[PDB]
């Protein structure tokens, strides 16, 4: 139920091993381990987790572009891009977090689908 | 060789039933239609060309964005949204326009692959 | 009423001497040149037009992109980008044309404000 | 020598009554609060620090999306927009962080500057 693709707006091609780390709000507030992975040739991380286990609930998606940028020898402004975000059952059940990457910017958005 | 992606940023939805209308820069310096068609359910508009049709040249690729947001009740800003560039052999081969819509925004990357 | 805004993505800075080029659409569905100019080093293109000139129309906005990044020795995807938009069909307004510029991507936004 | 900008995508405007909460990574890691305010009519928010209390160090930029839809009562998807980066590390710069919103979306850039 969850894919994560980047993509690097300079080379204007997918960000390949990109390092996603996925938290999942504890009730305590604090952000525990939840998937983790590295983006491939195509600039995508499938397989992250189940339906079984995505349950609702406020994620952080941390997506590495420090590394990233470092790897292609160039200069970046950011630590890395965070997206935090609600899983809603009510909502559709497949949720895509797009993310294009600059050194200085970044967006991102939601494709939330059935 | 050509892939046309439309996502939409209001609804966090692919774009969906949009037109779009390739042209090809002639001698004269006019625009030549090219190819057209609808985004797909996905949001996506395959079989556009062919490798022997898409010769190096400029292309623009023009996205009815205005039509798009009037059928779901929505007043936008631009007329449409226009992606022009150079295709060049020297490059990969593969190259995909993608279009992240709002109604008074729109951002447009190119990922282009082997 | 017009005024246009860019910035650079790779720099974190503004993109000062980007070549702006604005048209509007005449009678005969041709892009009449309407108006022109560069940015600022603030990343800022004022001047362009007057509130008795900047008529009701739709309006193109080219931002010349390639010539930015070809003067930076980089070689950047698309030729330009354009924004098109009809303009003071409600009255006059303000709007701002904010792009920002990666070699493969861009975004733009409109602030439209009511004097 | 930090301003944040926030524009609304949907609307065309400046996104007015932003919140917005800055933090700086402690010596024990964790994220201390810095400062916080709200944007402008023009979607601006100044006065956030000085260059004496803006020392280096690692800041984390908290602008409010999901308050800022939900008080326009709209259910959009982010919680918020985190821009997170190292400050001042070569010495003191001037940093602008824009953002640009809609509900399912959002862009940020920084404009970093050298008094
Ligand atoms: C945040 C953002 C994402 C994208 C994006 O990721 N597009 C996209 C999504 C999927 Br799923 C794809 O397979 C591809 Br190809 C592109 C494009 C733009 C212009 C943008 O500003
Ligand atoms: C993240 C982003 C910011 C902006 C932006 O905020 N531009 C801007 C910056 C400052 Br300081 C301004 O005073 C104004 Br007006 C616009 C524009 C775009 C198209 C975009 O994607």
């Amino acid at each position: 139920p969850l894919m994560v693709k980047v993509l690097d707006a300079v080379r204007g091609s997918p960000a390949i091993n990109v390092a996603v780390h996925v938290f999942r709000k504890a009730a305590d507030d604090t952000w525990e381990p939840f998937a983790s992975g590295k983006t491939s040739e195509s600039g995508e991380l499938h397989g992250l987790t189940t339906e079984e286990e995505f349950v609702e609930g406020i994620y952080k998606v941390e997506i590495d572009t420090k590394s990233y940028w470092k790897a292609l020898g160039i200069s970046p402004f950011h630590e890395h891009a965070e997206v935090v975000f609600t899983a809603n059952d009510s909502g559709p059940r497949r949720y895509t977090i797009a993310a294009l990457l600059s050194p200085y910017s970044y967006s991102t958005t939601a494709v939330v689908t059935n």
